[PDB]
């Protein structure tokens, strides 16, 4: 298709709605983006969709310097992205954090 390089996983400042909202249109579970906060500074909040709903994940800043959801510190989101990878982000059940957007597929004619 044409996605040119994925970028994990900005979504700037988008309208908690417009997030909510597509991000809802989702149809499996683990579709996630990560909002940056209009004026605030290291704020970042990992939405995903945990059925229902949608669900957010305030990173937050400070605790020891650092990021961190609810316990668990992280230097880099990519670490945070990929920590909740293998053991998800809620007892309740088990999520995983997936590319909120489908491939780019072959957009319009089918094999050559």
């Amino acid at each position: 298709g044409i996605e040119m390089k994925p970028h994990p996983w900005f979504f700037g400042k988008i309208p908690r709605a417009k997030a909510e909202e597509m991000l809802s249109k989702q149809r499996h579970d683990g579709a996630f983006l990560i909002r940056e906060s209009e004026s605030a500074p290291g704020d970042f909040s990992l939405s995903v969709k945990f059925g229902n709903d949608v669900q957010h994940f305030k990173v937050l800043r400070d605790g020891a310097g650092k990021y961190f959801l609810w316990v668990v510190k992280f230097n880099s989101l990519n670490e945070l992205v990929d920590y909740h990878r293998s053991t998800s982000v809620s007892r309740n059940q088990q999520i995983f954090l997936r590319d909120i957007e489908q491939v780019p597929q072959q957009p319009t004619y089918v094999q050559a």
